[PDB]
């Protein structure tokens, strides 16, 4: 079916991402091959966890969150968006996602976290 | 322990979330009372999935992420945060969150998704 | 005079703006015309105003900012981006963005900001 | 003059800032000075230039927005907000921000922006 999670897919980065079969309750994992990082660590395939909304009944792909949770580094990443479908079938998840790092004190949180966009085509 | 992620939270704006205790691999799931929607339908409790790394050794809570699938809403957010422990050993989550909306087309994805920050202490 | 910011730019959305030249302080002003709208207002050009760090001398093009006060509603747009001139000389200016609403309360800042990305090329 | 963006202006890091009138066009300027750094430079008071929507009638205060140039760093930061009056007639601007670094390449911008917000009170 168009616009299924399930499956590989790929940024504009050229990062990875596998996304498992839904649960019932719409919960899936996956895992996740970043093309980049803000570390200077080397880059390690790292799991993902999140949910999607039940489909709606107007043409429309549901909403679907997962958080990264980084092998390779003390950040998180959370990723949030929408499958959008073409005239020709081409699937693509256009997702907003917030990059939070761990600080040494609360003084420091007001710099943690970094925000960027990525759109997703299957591979 | 401080700063362990289970238990009872509630935030500025009024909202509580009870998170789980964590799986091996650093999941955890959740329920969330939102205080607020940017709908019009009436609120209800709804499940979250999450993540969160295992400590390091500098007296530092590790970060964290989770997806919240509303119940009662075409949208999904995710936040992402980090806890910390006061002189006297009040805890508070610092979270940064995304709400993505459910848009009819990929050309109104450009408005699909709104970024705030809550606070949480332990109820 | 390559990224210099001065002169006409198109974004991915189909908006226009035109940047002013910059004042001695790297202040400047310029227009824009926005393709898309939140609100069912019809779009009307709306003046910006910015400022621009002095370029360095390492061969980057600085970062800068700008407001756009929009004549057709009651919210507000900051930018804020850097331009890169690609390999063969062809200028993008990759941007982050907030539109803020004008909200009823204060219990509703919460709700009242939006967040994206737009790239920009010289018309 | 509740909720006058001219004038002296303080937020929970610390940061002061201060607001010139408002021009006819709600253009305005004024000077930053922020109580924290991401960088490991000596702050320095920095210029700020924005514009505010012109006030409606229904007793609620307009949205604006402004950029500051910081004069110690290569990063620009973009503030968008509202200003609120309580019960008491105290003001309160409750703002988003994104602080944009320089980054030395285009493939390097997806770190580049980092989001967060801020409350401040008239001094
Ligand atoms: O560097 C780190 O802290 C962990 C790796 C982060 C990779 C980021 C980067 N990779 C990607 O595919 N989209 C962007 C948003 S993700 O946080
Ligand atoms: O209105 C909706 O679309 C679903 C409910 C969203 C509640 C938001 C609001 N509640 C809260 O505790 N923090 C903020 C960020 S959450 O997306
Ligand atoms: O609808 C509104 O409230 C005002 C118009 C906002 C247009 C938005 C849209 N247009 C554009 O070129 N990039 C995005 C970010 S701007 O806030
Ligand atoms: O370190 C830098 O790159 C420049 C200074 C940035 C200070 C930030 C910090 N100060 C403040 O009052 N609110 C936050 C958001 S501003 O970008």
């Amino acid at each position: 079916r168009k616009c299924e999670l399930q499956g590989l897919w790929r940024n504009e980065l050229g990062s990875n991402m596998t996304i498992s079969a839904l649960d019932v309750a719409g919960t899936f994992s996956g895992s996740y091959q970043t093309a980049v990082t803000a570390t200077n660590k080397q880059i390690l395939v790292s799991p993902l966890k999140g949910a999607q909304q039940p489909p709606g009944t107007k043409g429309q792909q549901p909403t679907f969150g997962f958080t990264v949770q980084w092998q390779f580094a003390d950040s998180t990443t959370v990723f949030v968006g929408q499958c959008f479908v073409d005239r020709r079938g081409k699937e693509m998840l256009e997702m907003a996602w917030l990059l939070r790092e761990e600080v040494p004190s609360r003084k420091d949180t007001w710099k943690a976290t970094r925000v960027g966009t990525n759109v997703f085509t299957r591979v």
